[PDB]
């Protein structure tokens, strides 16, 4: 559809909200679009009508949402992207242990403003935490380039124009930039100056567009390979440039946890993040230690290099580096995980799984526990990607002591 | 929240100080978190965040301190811990018989560091006495280790890694370490080589971590049974630990009142502890006779025994034994008592009661006296942990009688 930059110019828009006589999308009525011309009544149902397909058996294609019909209130939602289900958005858990824990779904994601499809936009977090980006305006096209006019060229420079867009610069198996074409940007994300016409403020992006390589055919479970995606240098940057007052590169003049090109690893955290595998299991090597559930930068923009330690197979489990860096992104899912902070990470108890009585690993055995939190035990299961009661410990600690061993 | 080991991770720290737009903790600004990301101005507010529970109307659950606003000046401290409350190190107290005589409440207590508590480090106790080990860098992760690493396993021994904890080594209706999991640490304070991160010097602990069993549910008045606690090995080598010139296993060849494994009680002073009951009436047993105010080692670390003796019922009130030791932590109550030097006893005055006319027993009867020194009759009540009059001889001697019976 996309391929690098704009696409199929009436996939998301419409002209006369007519085709054969029919409308072309039912939330308006017939010889009136909506908004910008889109098929949907927001900036995200254009996104949103081909991109989440209402009935599934499993992560499939590109999809990024589940439709509500497919979920009830016993299942997760079920598609696995690096960026996660917006599904997990509308999931809100009550268990009654001591009194009750209310568990919103608000605090699980991005709300987005989807009207046709019950996306209500958030309603605590009026504005974003660290800058003065509005909750009710954030769309998919808010912090996507929707047409994806930001380029990179053979010598990695982006520019809004100059060469055409020949395809993504995701997906490892893509085509490097000639000297006749671009390559579009990775996962098509806008930069340096991106900001949509339906924004009336100063709200221009700051920061260029994230270096990466993710793989393809990466919606899958993780119970048997990972899911390597490169992050190579921007990625906290550009999650900084709407969050302004988040990211720090520099540890400790700030006092918050290191986030940019200038939060490396220390050889110390380095050889932590490669010694741990379970709780008290410090025996792990620099090969073959890797946890998508908390990644970092190797922070260079060398794509063959990126496209290297892109995989899904299990050919590319490198660990940390004394030179690596800390994502934005290693913690917090990009689009929404469903742990009430957005974060890959189960924070509200102690640790993470259960040992049933002879010692192997469960995550419990009721919703209405402390440790498994008001889901089923697939849905904490879903919940790490397909990631069952083993490859953990059977009492692990919450997953962020990876590259600290503060077990 | 701890459960053995480390925690809730955002339990203590924080990232960006911030949690639905709203500051996390309001002795710091937003976006700006503070030392080590911890929730609070020191290291130590990160601890009496929920530790300290503003407003009790007595010993309420796990709690170690009480707040300012629940004490005047005519009142003691609310929680009846084995440590003691740190509202204690905040009582000067001034009595006017024949001039006048400052308890000021530096010595009263390990002055720890909290700014926005009102905790001042001490002034006179620049070191710790015995030590180079710094008044102004305590802490309560200085002796306790927070994210509590320090494990026990099925053949008690203790390591830093291995299997994972599942529960805390105190509490005596804990579990027993199996051999796919171990049980944290008894009350979970480092050793054998603890050192935080904070300190710039070689203070590194080397003795090992206190074997002892305390019983759940322990705060409470003692007026009716008493709280019986292991202590069985290694504390007064723990205390040690970071008092180093205080400790005498071999009494006498330093000329200090022994405290160690190598301090046994005599067959004599294990008999005179055994027939101590009150001043005179020295007509007591080896079983039911038991004074918490003045504990011993049983120098063992069978934790089946251990949580034999240990027991909130007065159905384990055994005394002494010919091979029993003696604790630090005998006299000297861990955290704070309130008796100008730590100390579980009143040693500013000859007797520790009043006899009133008619020869039944009071602590006094105005508080510029020199029986009760500058305190309320409940404040010296809840310093002997709310034993009142009774249960004392009329004019009993200072309790440290209790195994030499010189009375
Ligand atoms: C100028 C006054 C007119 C009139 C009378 C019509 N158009 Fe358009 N049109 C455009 C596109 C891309 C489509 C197909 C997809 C869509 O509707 O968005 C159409 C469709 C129609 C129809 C119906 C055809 C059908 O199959 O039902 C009719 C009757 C029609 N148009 C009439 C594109 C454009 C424009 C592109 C910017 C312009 C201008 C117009 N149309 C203008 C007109
Ligand atoms: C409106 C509902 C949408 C749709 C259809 C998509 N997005 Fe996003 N997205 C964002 C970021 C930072 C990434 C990259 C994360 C990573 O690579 O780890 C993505 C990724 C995608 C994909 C590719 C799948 C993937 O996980 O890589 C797809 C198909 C996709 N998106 C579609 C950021 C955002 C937002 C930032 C606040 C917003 C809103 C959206 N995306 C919204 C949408
Ligand atoms: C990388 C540059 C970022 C950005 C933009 C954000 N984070 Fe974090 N975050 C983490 C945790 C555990 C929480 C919840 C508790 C806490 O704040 O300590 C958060 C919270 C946020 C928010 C606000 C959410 C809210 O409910 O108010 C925002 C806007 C936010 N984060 C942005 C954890 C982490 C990390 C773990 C080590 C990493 C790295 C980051 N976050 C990085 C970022
Ligand atoms: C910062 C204000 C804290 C907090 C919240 C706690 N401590 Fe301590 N502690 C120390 C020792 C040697 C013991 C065991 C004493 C015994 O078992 O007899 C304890 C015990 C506790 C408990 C359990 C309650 C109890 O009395 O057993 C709790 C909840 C607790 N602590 C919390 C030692 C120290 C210190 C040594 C100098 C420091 C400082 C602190 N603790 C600080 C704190
Ligand atoms: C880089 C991909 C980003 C990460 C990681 C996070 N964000 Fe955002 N963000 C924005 C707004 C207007 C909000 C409030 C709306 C809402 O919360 O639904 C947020 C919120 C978050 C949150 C908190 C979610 C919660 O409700 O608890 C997290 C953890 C978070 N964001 C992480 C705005 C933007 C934005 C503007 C165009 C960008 C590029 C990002 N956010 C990027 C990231
Ligand atoms: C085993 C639990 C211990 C007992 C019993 C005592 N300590 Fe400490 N200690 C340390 C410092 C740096 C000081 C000076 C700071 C202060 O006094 O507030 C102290 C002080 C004491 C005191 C005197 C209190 C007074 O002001 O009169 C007593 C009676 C005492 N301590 C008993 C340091 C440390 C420490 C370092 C990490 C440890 C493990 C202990 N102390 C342990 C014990
Ligand atoms: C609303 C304006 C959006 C936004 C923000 C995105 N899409 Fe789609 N999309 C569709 C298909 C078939 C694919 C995979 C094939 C391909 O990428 O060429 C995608 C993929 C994406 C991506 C990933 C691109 C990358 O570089 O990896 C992104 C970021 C994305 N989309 C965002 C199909 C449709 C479609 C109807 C056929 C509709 C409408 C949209 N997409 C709308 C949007
Ligand atoms: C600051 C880093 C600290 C320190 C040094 C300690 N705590 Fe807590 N604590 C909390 C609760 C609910 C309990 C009882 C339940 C349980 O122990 O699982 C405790 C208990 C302790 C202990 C005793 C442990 C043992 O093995 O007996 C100790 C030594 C201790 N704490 C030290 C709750 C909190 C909490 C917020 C919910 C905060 C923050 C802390 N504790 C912080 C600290
Ligand atoms: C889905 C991937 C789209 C395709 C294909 C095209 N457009 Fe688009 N457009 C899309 C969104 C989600 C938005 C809203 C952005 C906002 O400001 O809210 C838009 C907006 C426009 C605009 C408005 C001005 C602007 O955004 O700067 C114009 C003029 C526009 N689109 C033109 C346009 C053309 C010419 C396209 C095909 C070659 C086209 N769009 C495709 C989503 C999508
Ligand atoms: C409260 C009981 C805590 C929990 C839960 C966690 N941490 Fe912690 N941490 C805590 C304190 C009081 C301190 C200060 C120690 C000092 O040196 O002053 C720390 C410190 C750290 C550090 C710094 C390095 C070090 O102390 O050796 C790190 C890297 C750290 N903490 C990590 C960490 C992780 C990963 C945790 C959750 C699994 C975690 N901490 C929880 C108190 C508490
Ligand atoms: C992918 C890496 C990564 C993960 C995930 C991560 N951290 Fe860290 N953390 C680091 C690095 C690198 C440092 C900097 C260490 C240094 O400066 O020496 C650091 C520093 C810290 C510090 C300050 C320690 C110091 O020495 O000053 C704290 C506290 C901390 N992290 C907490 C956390 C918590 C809590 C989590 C779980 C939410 C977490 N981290 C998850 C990598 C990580
Ligand atoms: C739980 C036991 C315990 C308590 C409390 C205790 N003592 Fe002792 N004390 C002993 C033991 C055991 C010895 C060693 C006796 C021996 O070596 O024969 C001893 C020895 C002594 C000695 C040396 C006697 C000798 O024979 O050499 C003195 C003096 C002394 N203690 C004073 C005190 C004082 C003063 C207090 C009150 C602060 C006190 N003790 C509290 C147990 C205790």
């Amino acid at each position: 559809f996309h391929s690098g930059g704009v696409a199929e110019c009436e996939g998301c828009h419409t002209m006369h909200n007519s085709l054969g006589g029919a409308v072309m999308n039912s939330a308006t009525a017939q010889f009136t679009t909506g908004p910008m011309l889109l098929q949907g009544a927001t900036q995200s149902s254009s996104c949103l009508n081909c991109h989440q397909h209402a009935g599934d058996t499993g992560p499939s294609s590109y999809h990024i949402s589940t439709a509500e019909a497919d979920m009830p209130a016993g299942t997760a939602p079920l598609q696995m992207t690096p960026g996660g289900d917006f599904g997990w958005v509308k999931k809100t858990y009550t268990w009654n242990v001591r009194g009750l824990n209310t568990s919103e779904g608000e605090r699980k994601g991005h709300n987005i403003v989807a009207g046709d499809y019950n996306y209500v936009a958030d309603t605590t977090l009026t504005t974003a935490p660290g800058g003065t980006y509005p909750a009710n305006q954030l769309h998919c096209s808010s912090c996507h380039d929707p047409h994806g006019k930001y380029r990179r060229f053979v010598d990695g420079s982006i520019a809004t124009t100059g060469l055409p867009i020949k395809n993504s610069g995701s997906y490892q198996n893509s085509n490097d930039p000639t000297a006749w074409g671009a390559v579009g940007a990775y996962r098509i994300l806008g930069g340096t100056g991106y900001q949509p016409k339906s924004l009336s403020g100063s709200y221009a992006f700051a920061n260029q567009v994230p270096a990466a390589v993710a793989p393809s055919t990466y919606n899958r479970t993780e119970a048997t390979t990972q899911t390597r995606v490169a992050y190579g240098q921007g990625m906290s940057e550009w999650c900084a440039n709407c969050h302004t007052d988040i990211h720090n590169s520099a540890y400790p003049t700030n006092l918050r946890h290191p986030a940019g090109n200038g939060a490396k690893f220390g050889a110390t955290i380095a050889g932590l993040y490669n010694s741990y595998k379970k709780s008290g299991d410090l025996t792990g090597t620099q090969a073959s230690a890797y946890l998508s559930l908390a990644p970092f930068e190797e922070g260079t923009a060398d794509y063959t290099v990126l496209k290297g330690h892109a995989k899904i197979d299990d050919t590319a489990l490198t660990g940390a580096d004394a030179t690596s860096n800390v994502n934005c992104l290693s913690c917090h899912r990009a689009h929404a995980s469903g742990f009430d902070s957005m974060t890959r990470f189960n924070l509200a108890y102690e640790f993470t799984t259960i040992a049933d009585a002879s010692g192997n690993s469960i995550y419990g055995t009721d919703p209405n526990t402390s440790s498994l939190q008001g889901r089923s035990v697939n849905e904490m299961t879903a919940a790490y990607y397909g990631r069952t009661a083993d490859k953990f410990a059977p009492y692990q600690r919450a997953l962020c002591n990876k590259c600290h061993a503060k077990d």
